């Protein structure tokens, strides 16, 4: 059964809630993103209208098969009428396709949902900036001062110069980055850029890739392995044994593999600067973790919502124990306390 965290009042309307059946009253389903937890339950049998994204609906129709009458997608940025109430959807800054859903009810209320989302400076010059909010339903992940990490673009400088170095000293070192769902594309397309070497992956992946609208993607991505000194793996196989076994594949062409496991938060980010990051070697194999994420620190978090003044705030995320519930409604009022709404 549905939770009420899910469901937007007064709609017929619910939220990346598709692993609970037929749910009752529901007369369209909206999807924020193309990430596992929040499509479970979608496939070709699916029979109800459902809105997203031009890029989650490609995904929806050539992973999924969801048959196409069924895919509602809707531009971004733009005023939209759903069963006869106002919508407008707005980059989440999280994976590709990914959203924000605002809901104007027909009684005057104003409603955000986040989905999964990454705050930043240039949501407060969306549509957001035009009118008030009464409630906003949260992506949580993070809600708490112990997540620090640093910008994405940190992140990458020291991914490219990490490869760079490497390649330049050794010219038959391999990179392999570790993936196991859409986002953080710019950690193995920047490498490959830097190194002058396409992406090489399993048909799988790249068919997945092929639904981004990524430009030039076809320029940078290839299924031929062996001519890419660039592979992408199952997040799974980034390990020694994995990578070992990997190595042999490609008949001595390389003698050396530096990976890359793009994570999100560690605890070595309560200890350790990006610059100073090191990685786990045994042999001819490197692996090093990343903390490149996709979700809002606490303080880009705060940010947020000390801008938008929401009246009530509604959480997505570690919603299931009552030590983070409790956690994360202290740190709403005294954010509340702190600006004044
Ligand atoms: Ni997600």
């Amino acid at each position: 059964t549905c939770p009420f965290y899910k469901k937007i009042p007064g709609t017929g309307f619910t939220v990346d809630a598709f692993q609970y059946g037929v749910v009752e009253g529901c007369t369209a389903y909206f999807l924020t993103h193309f990430h596992s937890d929040h499509y479970a339950g979608l496939s070709k049998h699916f029979t109800f209208p459902v809105y997203c994204s031009e890029i989650t609906g490609n995904l929806l129709k050539n992973k999924l098969h969801v048959q196409e009458q069924y895919i509602h997608p809707l531009p971004l940025d733009t005023e939209c009428i759903v069963n006869g109430v106002k919508v407008v959807l707005l980059d989440a800054n999280h994976c590709p396709g990914a959203v924000m859903i605002l809901f104007y009810l027909p009684n005057g209320t104003v409603i955000l949902h986040t989905g999964d989302f990454r705050a930043d400076p240039s949501m407060e010059r969306s549509l957001l900036a035009d009118q008030k909010v009464h409630m906003l339903y949260l992506d949580t992940t993070y809600c708490s001062p112990e997540y620090t990490f640093p910008s994405q673009q940190e992140v990458i400088r020291f991914a490219i110069n990490t490869a760079f170095e490497a390649v330049t000293l050794n010219p038959h070192a391999l990179v392999v980055c570790g993936t196991y769902s859409i986002g953080k594309e710019k950690v193995f397309l920047a490498i490959a850029d830097v190194l002058g070497s396409k992406v090489g992956m399993s048909q799988e992946k790249y068919k997945t890739l092929q639904c981004l609208n990524i430009p030039e993607i076809n320029s940078l991505i290839t299924t031929d392995m062996c001519s890419s000194l660039v592979h992408l793996l199952p997040m799974m196989q980034i390990n020694f044994k994995g990578l070992q076994s990997h190595l042999k594949k490609c008949g001595g062409k390389y003698n050396q593999i530096l990976a890359f496991r793009p994570t999100g938060w560690t605890h070595s980010n309560k200890f350790t600067r990006i610059a100073d990051v090191i990685p786990q070697t045994k042999g001819n194999i490197s692996i090093y973790g990343i903390p490149y994420s996709e979700h809002s620190s606490y303080l880009e978090m705060k940010r947020f919502v000390q801008w938008l003044k929401p009246q009530k705030i509604i959480p997505t995320v570690n919603v299931g124990t009552w030590k983070s519930r409790s956690t994360m409604e202290k740190y709403f009022r005294e954010w509340k306390l702190e600006a004044g709404y």
